[PDB]
């Protein structure tokens, strides 16, 4: 009969209630201000058709951040840009501040607030316990209010979280995979980046949801609490899949396939196996157990499963006992 449908637990008519004006991001109108107000000073990194620099902007001599898009999918930008539009002013989301083209070349560019993000490899050795609660707590607070706003991010990576250590300030960034949530809607399982896939996504389950992106933040919990970059290691979406399997065991992998009705790719037929479902206990060594403890592990333990509906969703995991030492 072809796979089981399935819908979100949370919020989930939220864009269903709202007018087309909200999530028709095909028909919203830009207004692309002058890039001469702006004045680049350096390189921050290069995405797959972004450049992103530090700016200033002379009219107030502020530092901004501006995001220059290679235009391949003109839909794609009006699609990033609504995003941003609407979840301008959430807690720990990057703010959008202006849009603007170059009056010569015409390329698009979004400019933000700017964000002073620490150089962590230096640090990761000092993040303490405290660190990683108070820090994980600020990206649910991120993703609680896009959920809620009907919005899956969908590319959920320690690439994508800033953090301006010395202001204790996170911010959520890089929305070009993000999009509207429509329960029953069959999505693009291209997106994420392949460590922090989902096994929906490696299944090619089409009809996900928010719970996407709680798989990428128990990917990144687990790298933090067992210094493993990344946690699951594929070297291609097939063995991606084997990567988690290794952990979570076969057995549930098959119970999730057979509750969705999944019909698994004959491309992992000779390279599945079988293996046990592991202990979370068994990752911890000399180098991690400061950041490793009960409430760690069973947080990790109901983030990390097969079954996308069993996740804890974004504001159940923050009422979780790992977080009863940070403000709340
Ligand atoms: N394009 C995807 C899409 C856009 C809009 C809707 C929708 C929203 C509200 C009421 C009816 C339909 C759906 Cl289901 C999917
Ligand atoms: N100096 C002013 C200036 C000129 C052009 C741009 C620009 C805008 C969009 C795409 C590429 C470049 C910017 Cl940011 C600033
Ligand atoms: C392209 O240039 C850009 O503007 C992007 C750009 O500059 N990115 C730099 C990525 C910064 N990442 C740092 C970081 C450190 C720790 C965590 C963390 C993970 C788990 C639990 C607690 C904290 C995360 Cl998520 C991130």
């Amino acid at each position: 009969s072809g796979p089981v449908p399935s819908r979100a637990r949370v919020y989930t008519d939220v864009n269903t209630h709202r007018p087309s004006e909200y999530w028709d991001y095909e028909s919203h109108v830009v207004e692309w201000g002058n890039q001469d107000d702006y004045q680049l000073v350096r390189k921050l990194g290069r995405g797959k058709y972004s450049e992103v620099f530090e700016a200033i902007n002379i009219t107030n001599n502020e530092k901004v951040v501006v995001k220059i898009l290679k235009p391949v999918k003109k839909k794609k930008i009006k699609r990033e840009i609504k995003i941003l539009e609407n979840l301008r002013g959430g807690p720990n989301i990057i703010t959008l501040a202006d849009i603007v083209k170059d009056p010569v070349s015409r390329t698009p560019a979004l400019v933000f607030e700017h964000v002073n993000n620490t150089d962590f490899k230096q640090l990761y050795q000092t993040l303490t316990d405290y660190d990683i609660r108070f820090y994980m707590y600020e990206i649910l607070k991120a993703l609680d209010y896009c959920h809620s706003m009907g919005i899956m991010h969908r590319d959920v990576k320690p690439h994508n979280v800033m953090i301006d250590h010395e202001h204790r300030k996170l911010r959520l960034i890089d929305w070009g995979l993000a999009e509207f949530y429509h329960p029953g809607q069959e999505y693009n399982v291209r997106v994420a980046s392949r460590y922090f896939k989902g096994p929906e996504l490696l299944v090619d389950y089409q009809m996900y949801d928010y719970s996407l992106d709680m798989w990428s933040l128990g990917c990144m919990l687990a790298s933090m609490i067992f210094r493993k970059e990344p946690f699951f290691h594929g070297h291609d979406n097939y063995d991606q899949l084997v990567r988690i399997a290794k952990v979570l065991g076969t057995e549930d992998l098959y119970d999730y396939i057979d509750k969705y009705n999944i019909e698994l790719d004959p491309r992992f037929n000779d390279i599945l196996g079988r293996h046990s479902r592991k202990r979370w206990e068994r990752f911890v060594h000399s180098e991690n157990q400061h950041l490793v403890s009960p409430e760690a592990l069973d947080f990790l333990d109901k983030l990390l499963r097969y079954d996308h509906q069993s996740r804890l969703t974004a504001r159940e995991a923050m009422e979780h006992p790992y977080f009863y030492t940070v403000v709340k």
